[PDB]
């Protein structure tokens, strides 16, 4: 209908649905050590990390390396172009030897601050350091330019409400057809093999899959997630639970393409209230949101009443949760969301009951204030990591 | 087993395991209220009740017996046509008026406090008179009218230092009151069940979901139900016990097995709770009663194996962590029905210590589920700063 909100929407969706090879902070990691060039990466005689980064990639898998934690993605950064940017890992020939030579040699420190990513000495004694700070992945010390958005359009997204979301997927445009379909792809591609099947109903089906797709990227396989605002677990928990309830019900094409679209738009629109940083787990919160008003979508069509009462049972059901790092644990904890989202597609419960929110606004604004008042807790988790 | 290990299990399972009637926050609302003894309720002009955060939380939006009603207000109204030698149980035999709900709708000024359990009202009539009552501390304790109630540390302590083997060892020689203890606890929670609310199959998972939450919420709408509860947290005991009740029911039915691993779900959730010694708004019935609940159902399922029931642990701590305790209410049965989900998940998979919080074994999983609780701090005031609006 209107267009400032169809030009505006389909903007932000190009914007924040990419495609990220695994997580981002081994990408990070491996980025920075291409950055400072080693020639001879077995002449190496330095990594700088903050108390989430360390976190989130104490025990994750980093991507064509089988293996899991920071030094592989040192190593892989080592082995690795700064051209690639953050896909450094790919095209590399991961050597064992230069893995069991940089354990000895490399000294990690962790720091309490926002993104900080700063690395190395050589035989001959020359110093190479380089910097990426900010939350925006700039680069301060190799200075090579390379997702951003201005605040005005991320206000005027903020302003949307439920119903325009609701009129956009039935006006959609063909290159958003296709980036749905392309998420779908990819997201679809990440499923590899049982890993929480428990049964043949639909939750089961819903649980097995997304598990196993969050599993494979956690693993540290070369296979792309496509990913809302760089989490690419949000995007698997946002997707996936709607291709599995889709897969169990009607088998419809176009049915769930618009249900995946207004969940990736209601998923955008809470990772654009939480702005904050959080220790809470916003993958799961803001995901699980998105996917739920997908579900309910799907299940009751365009009705505001429903959506209202599934975004309510979602709010009492699973608020607050630590994000205690990228871990095959992870996976774990988006099931429980898959269960959030389906308890809500049968539960009524009243606006009174604690933190819920009178409707589907008011929810993701509490849930984001709680995200915020949640605070820093990445010291601690790091303190207890290294035990 | 030991002997002194044995006997203090018996007291500590004697002493935490009781019988609370819930809606324990509207009730001292209540209670407060009626110790004005308002003889006539048509006569006020202004009330003033003082709550503190974790009081105000609790009672905003649970269920008053003999009210149908939810809220602080129904509390209120309840109170003042209530008598105060009732004490608790000022709501008893009542019959609510909505024309007095109506009437103080409009006069009671509520007003929240930082501080522990705080419940002071300051009634003032037409005529000029005012009436001060006030409770602080524990419940039973008024101190407007000064009507004084006062509410060892050793025995937490050696019982912090027990290991899980100490637990299977017990559940080997019960004693006959223990094994009365455990059956009436069933039966107090089976008789709990009333209907369904969230029942979306016949497997073994949705029965057990099912009898979870609509026993949770036959003890959230206000009914006049004794729950068999663990360290008076009557959702604490429906987490730790009705997930076995449920899972046995849909399995084997084995009636001394399910005994057991009840016996050793609420030995598990008494020794999260003694660990989790510092205040949290973190959900703790949800995660002690759980790790109770997965830990019998990993007995139940392999028997005493240590390292099943270490990967219970271990996927259990990797699973949902950190839900917040927003207050007493109906959706506080959908957080139970996680808890299912986190148990359940827990018996089919296996997480490595290496991911995340996870603790190499049982004791450490809880050990960093307590100090992570300990971490998250009070934070209620915030959480009322949000539930006013
Ligand atoms: S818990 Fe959620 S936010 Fe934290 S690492 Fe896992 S997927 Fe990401
Ligand atoms: S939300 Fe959890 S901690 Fe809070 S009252 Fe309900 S069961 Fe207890």
């Amino acid at each position: 209908m209107d267009d400032y909100k169809r030009i505006l929407i389909t903007k932000i969706l190009k914007n924040e649905v990419t495609e990220a090879l695994g997580c981002t902070e081994v990408g990070l990691i491996g980025y920075a050590v291409s950055l400072c060039n080693i020639s001879d990466p077995f002449s190496i005689e330095e990594l700088t990390l903050n108390n989430g980064s360390f976190k989130n990639a104490y025990a994750v898998g980093v991507p064509n390396t089988k293996k899991y934690g920071i030094l592989p993605a040192v190593v892989g950064g080592l082995l690795g172009d700064h051209k690639n940017k953050l896909l450094v890992f790919n095209g590399i020939k991961y050597s064992q030897k230069l893995e069991d030579f940089i354990k000895e040699r490399l000294k990690i420190r962790v720091i309490n601050s926002p993104l900080y990513c700063g690395v190395i000495k050589d035989n001959s004694g020359n110093t190479f350091e380089s910097l990426i700070k900010d939350n925006h992945l700039n680069v301060v010390i190799p200075k090579i330019n390379n997702s951003e958005i201005n605040g005005s359009e991320k206000e005027e997204y903020k302003n949307l409400e439920l119903l325009d979301f609701l009129e956009y997927i039935d006006e959609i445009p063909e290159e958003i057809i296709q980036l749905v379909e392309k998420t779908i792809y990819t997201n679809n591609n990440l499923i590899k093999g049982d890993f929480l099947n428990f049964g043949n109903d639909c939750l089961s089906n819903m649980v097995n899959k997304t598990t196993s797709a969050c599993n494979t990227r956690m693993i540290g396989e070369n296979m792309p997630a496509m990913s809302v605002a760089k989490s690419g677990n949000m995007g698997i928990m946002a997707t996936l639970p709607i291709i599995a309830y889709d897969y169990s019900n009607e088998q419809n094409q176009e049915k769930l393409i618009k249900s995946i679209l207004l969940s990736v738009l209601v998923t955008i629109y809470a990772t654009y209230k939480s702005s904050y940083l959080s220790s809470m787990c916003g993958a799961v919160s803001k995901g699980g949101m998105g996917a739920v008003i997908g579900l309910c979508y799907y299940k009751n069509g365009k009705n505001i009443k429903k959506l209202d009462s599934a975004a309510r049972t979602f709010t009492a059901n699973l608020p607050g949760i630590i994000c205690d790092g990228g871990k095959v644990g992870c996976a774990l904890k988006l099931a429980s969301g898959c269960f959030a989202a389906y308890s809500s597609l049968f539960v009524d419960i009243s606006y009174e009951n604690g933190i819920v929110g009178k409707n589907f606004k008011e929810c993701v604004e509490n849930i984001s204030e709680i995200s915020k008042i949640m605070g820093d807790l990445d010291s601690d988790i790091v303190k207890i990591m290294s035990k």
